[PDB]
């Protein structure tokens, strides 16, 4: 047996914080995919010196090579932050949770006001000297955000599993409600 939590959320709305601190506080393996392949290559393992040349090609890591290194990484308890990204994604990830007897406790969204998610990139942009966030660009990063985010929560929705989460307030309070909400 074993137990998942997926998080999804806007640019802004701190969900991989709250990712990285529910995943140090109860035991659970954080998985970057992205990570994941680049320490193989780095390393120059028998999996890295495979999937060099189709990075080098500039070609995308097959979703079934992804999977493959999720099932080898699968523990207990595992955590994804930024997977799925996409519907196909989701549903080759219910599969292998299932074969491997992984229960998904939950799918958290954390949700902000648009106005709130704005006045915080823009001020973390001013302060570190950004300057590729303006009102503009970033209102328009959310709405992709929005429209390749919109079918994963249409999944999770209809299977029950998701658990949209109040993000404003102060970490300590947005925490409280993702454990709540999972009920962990």
């Amino acid at each position: 047996v074993g137990q998942a939590v997926i998080f999804l959320g806007p640019p802004g709305a701190g969900k991989g914080t709250q990712a990285s601190r529910l995943a140090q506080e109860l035991g659970f393996k954080k998985l970057s995919t992205g990570d994941i392949l680049r320490d193989h290559v780095a390393r120059g393992t028998p999996l890295g010196e495979r999937v060099r040349p189709i990075m080098e090609r500039g070609d995308l890591v097959p979703d079934d090579l992804i999977l493959e290194l999720i099932r080898e990484e699968l523990a207990e308890r595992v955590i994804f932050d930024g997977f799925p990204r996409t519907l196909a994604q989701a549903e080759a990830l219910d599969r292998l949770l299932s074969e491997t007897g992984t229960r998904l406790l939950g799918v958290v969204l954390v949700e902000v006001p648009e106005e709130e998610l704005v006045r915080r990139i823009l001020r973390r942009a001013e302060l570190e000297g950004r300057s590729d966030d303006n009102e503009e660009t970033v209102r328009r990063r959310l709405e992709v955000y929005r429209e390749k985010t919109e079918p994963l929560v249409g999944y999770y929705e209809a299977r029950g599993v998701l658990k949209r989460v109040d993000g404003l307030g102060t970490p300590d309070e947005v925490y409280a409600r993702i454990r709540a909400a999972l009920g962990i």
